């Protein structure tokens, strides 16, 4: 009977005193397969009237109704099907993608309704055709002229071949050449059965229509008709977006390298600073341990032997001194001490070899005659000359001299000959990694298992091990709360880059919308183009770093770049998940509302 | 004689074969005071021709005169005269700033020209009566129909009252009332010998035309005359500038917070890092300071009393030792040792205050039998009782126990009381400043100078402060890199965000150009725009930081975040100075090219 049916139907914009009534109790039927064409004065309510019924806007009050149902009841998913096969909308500003060309922005409604592309194109050309613009199929809106723009905009409304026509002013930029062919075409679509309701101002225009309605002051004057009425009778979606998306990432060339940018860093700083934490930590805690042992003095042998059978001990020393008088040349030091000490004593205590050699084993087994020399008792009995084989004597007793170590006369002789060949504690050099307090009370424990009551007067020498964990807690302190910040600024860097350049294509989807595409067919090509765009600048971020490491490396002599494999998953996880959330949130706000609001 | 002369005018676009011959040697004198109507059809080359003569575009070839003038010749401050007094556009798309009302769209074109703004808004008030949106001067653009965005780009070309006023067809979305309103006012002004080139389609329009030409193919068909023709006869800059980007920045409220929130985190990231850097230093070198001192031990008192009245040796000790037997209860502990030592030993080596006193300067004057016990002596003798007060029996000899110390038996008496009271070296502490090899050198000067030739054996223990400034220049280089990274990483972040931002209106650019703005007048509100939201977003960066700081310092009880002055300002001045380099680059680019490019 009637396809459009408009009763009670108002419309107010604004917030009183800036609050305008609009449209005001518009009751209108327009009848199947009509020619209708509005006219009215600049700014009576025709452009709005239009929208609410092409679906775009929607009424304040009162029913719209398209085949008899209610618009406002419909789903969201219904509408855009409508405004994919039911409505064909011609703007009147004529709302172009300006990246595409002409052709495109055509065939763009029939991918959301899913036709191949292949036909696209060839129907796209030929409607482009048809209505002069053949020659310029590859212009983007940008390179044609108005009245070029505004035919670009009636073949896309008939490129869904929707049965209502709602065409805005379609001749307002066109002479009467070009606008005549618009009208034999709008005419022979009348004749094939389809609606036309059609805003003009030009009265030939207005005279190829049968009903020639008048609105002035958001109210209908005028209702004419010449005749009566004859009586009527997601896979693929996603390749799709997925080309829409890359499309749209090469057409916004800056917007894009930017955003990636913005990811870039927010990796290779983050890891960056992770790395270079953990390598000063490495040479920090280095340097404190080059500067002295942890140890626990015991203060027989087979005892020292398997107190050395641990894993939680990693060297051990058998103790014997001497108190003496030594002789080289003339000179005849007095009271020099002749420290009896074991295999691994240098170890122990972190002496470091000098020059020649340490105690090895064959000289305690064999009771040797020989000293190794303290840097300070070398240099000042032998000058500046090499002291290697050169004799001393301890209590007139030859001793020849093997090597020389750091300090913390001093002399290293083994106990085996301060013990046969002078006179006739045990000392543990406890591991890095046991903690310990467990270890003095796993050594009273393990060695009282060898009966011994005592004397377990054990003295332990710590505090190395000490400011190692106090400053592993600080440089723990310093390099989290670096890494959190370092985190911190560049996922706020992502958001800035990612919530400007989609929100800067909040009319893009309102074109999208009023011309067919449902909600979800949005957040389709915005997450891929979040992902695709994440992605890459993922992968250039964790080789990105790879490069800055190997640079830093090869220029820094103090202290090495050492990545955590831990940190590059966190921060790429990080980056793009905060990266992915601020490109769909944007583009899934605009999606949801109203076209023309959108649109503006 | 002739206004406009436009001899052998040539036009491209495109790069062959993408390129189209436009306007095809177009020969046209205009007469001054005519009133002309340019007809055609759809993408001749009529809309391309009026900007070149409006100064918007510049011909591929051929001469262009305006008042004989050539205009390629002209400078760039000279055709923005033009463009703001000369001549007065109106646009085909009608080409509003879409944040101003319609009244500040129509006024704008005579800030560039100098008008007191009171003046302003009256007359623009009064151009919008004149055309019939007296009820809508506050309206946007956004807010009103077409027909209405047309009448407010006629007003606003009219605003500056230009003797030629080029109208791209102005009647195009109107009314034939409105539509003749604005012929009647055109004409008025022909009458007033005003200059009129109106392109236009309707003939009702082109009749009010005494000249009609008409184009075809981009090269002239018909030129017709009703008549012959009549012959013809810095400073508040900067104050409306600044308003101009103030209302700009609250007109574009995300991105500008975005832009100064983004400047926020590219200071407070980078002084958060400094000042994390040298809080974690002041506890890891306090961590290795008191691990042990560094001392020269020259191994008579008045040498050691010179000694101690240098700037560069904090403390000084008198030492001589003891080997004998103590005795408590009924036990005898044997081969004792008792330390004679100086007023400020504990302060040499470091040695801390437990419990009681240390040896003031009375016990060493009066050779007081008194000792101080180190923490294991202690603990042997006394169980885990309080051994201050109470006796011990070195050689047969009291010693009333007057405290504890740290350890690195042992026995700390004054040196007075051992040399007389039990038998009958000089060692310093090198300050924290002075350099040690300097001081090795500085000592053997300084005491040689008390005659004495030796032994100046003298010995210094020193390895804390070289794992000091070891790791001095470790944590040297990880603070310097972290805060290099951390600043370029919020350098590029504010880059983004503005370069952005910014070429996000080179349209509004171009409008600006095309109504008269001068290139300076772009540079000037844009420089304000910047140091504007760099400046705002400066101050609130470095007291941003300053909370931060406050909460650290509060909830953290390891090291305290120390702040550095010199940061603050380097942070502050390069992420301003970056910011206002890129917010000016882009605007300036824009404003540079020809106006109707940057419109698209
Ligand atoms: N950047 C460009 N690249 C290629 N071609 C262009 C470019 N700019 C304009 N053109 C072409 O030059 C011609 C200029 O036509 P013009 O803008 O004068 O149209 P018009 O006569 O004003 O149309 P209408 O009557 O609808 O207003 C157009 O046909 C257009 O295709
Ligand atoms: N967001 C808004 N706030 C306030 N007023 C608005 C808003 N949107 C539209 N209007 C007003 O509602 C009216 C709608 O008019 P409409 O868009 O139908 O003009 P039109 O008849 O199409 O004009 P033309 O004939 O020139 O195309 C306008 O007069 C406009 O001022
Ligand atoms: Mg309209
Ligand atoms: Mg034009």
């Amino acid at each position: 009977m009637n396809i459009i049916e408009i009763k009670q139907l108002n419309r107010y914009f604004g917030e009183g005193e800036n609050r305008v009534h609009v449209l005001k109790d518009i009751s209108l039927s327009i009848e199947r397969g009509d020619f209708v064409a509005i006219m009215g004065q600049s700014g009576s309510g025709k452009s709005t009237l239009m929208n609410i019924i092409g679906c775009l806007d929607t009424a304040t009050g009162g029913s719209s109704k398209i085949d008899g149902k209610e618009t406002i009841e419909l789903t969201n998913d219904q509408l855009s099907d409508l405004r994919s096969q039911k409505f064909g909308f011609i703007f009147q500003r004529y709302n172009l993608l300006s990246s595409l060309t002409a052709a495109e922005n055509v065939a763009l409604p029939a991918i959301y309704a899913g036709m191949p592309q292949s036909q696209r194109l060839e129907r796209a050309k030929q409607l482009l055709e048809k209505l002069g613009l053949g020659d310029k199929w590859q212009n983007k809106p940008n390179q044609l002229s108005g009245g070029q723009q505004q035919r670009v905009s009636i073949a896309r409304a008939l490129m869904n071949g929707g049965e209502i026509i709602l065409a805005d002013q379609p001749t307002g930029a066109l002479d009467s050449h070009s606008g005549e062919n618009v009208m034999e075409i709008l005419r022979q679509l009348h004749e094939e059965g389809h609606t036309i309701i059609m805003v003009t101002h030009d009265k030939h225009i207005a005279a190829s229509a049968n009903r020639i309605i008048e609105i002035k002051d958001g109210e209908i004057i005028s209702d004419t008709q010449k005749r009566q009425v004859k009586s009527a009778v997601s896979k693929d979606q996603l390749m799709e977006a997925f080309r829409m998306s890359v499309s749209a990432i090469v057409a916004h060339k800056m917007r894009s390298l930017l955003t990636m940018l913005g990811i870039i860093i927010g990796i290779t700083s983050v890891v960056s600073v992770v790395a270079l934490g953990n390598g000063s930590q490495q040479k920090i805690l280095e340097n404190i341990r080059g500067i002295g042992t942890n140890t626990m003095t015991i203060f027989k042998i087979s005892d020292a032997n398997t107190l050395s059978k641990q894993s939680y001990i990693q060297s051990v020393t058998p103790n014997t001194s001497s108190s003496g008088i030594l002789v080289v040349g003339n000179k005849s030091f007095t009271s020099a001490n002749l420290y009896g000490i074991g295999e691994q004593y240098f170890d122990v205590e972190g002496l470091k070899l000098k020059q020649g050699r340490l105690l090895t084993e064959d000289d305690v087994d064999q009771s040797n005659q020989v000293v190794v020399l303290d840097e300070s008792a070398k240099k000042a009995i032998f000058a500046n000359e090499n002291p290697l084989g050169k004799t001393v004597i301890f209590n007139k007793r030859p001793f020849r001299v093997i090597g020389v170590v750091s300090d913390q006369l001093n002399l290293y002789s083994p106990y085996s000959t301060v013990l046969n060949k002078i006179t006739g504690s045990i000392t543990v050099k406890i591991s890095d990694d046991v903690n310990s307090t467990v270890a003095e009370k796993s050594l009273t424990e393990l060695l009282k298992s060898l009966h011994g009551k005592k004397d377990f007067f054990i003295m332990n020498s710590d505090t190395i091990k000490q400011t190692i964990e106090n400053t592993t807690g600080t440089m723990k302190l310093l390099i989290s709360s670096i890494a959190f910040i370092s985190l911190i600024v560049g996922g706020i860097g992502v958001m800035n880059i990612m919530l400007v350049s989609v929100t800067e294509r909040t009319k893009e989807i309102g074109v999208r919308m009023a011309i067919g595409a449902r909600q979800i067919n949005i957040l389709q090509q915005f997450l891929i183009e979040a992902v695709l765009i994440c992605l890459i600048g993922g992968v250039a971020g964790i080789l990105l770093s790879v490069l800055i490491g190997v640079l830093f490396n090869s220029f820094i002599t103090d202290f090495s770049m050492d990545f955590s494999t831990a940190s590059i998953v966190t921060a790429v996880l990080f980056s793009t998940l905060i990266g992915v959330l601020f490109g769909y949130m944007p583009a899934k706000k605009a999606a949801e509302l109203n076209p023309i609001t959108a649109l503006a």
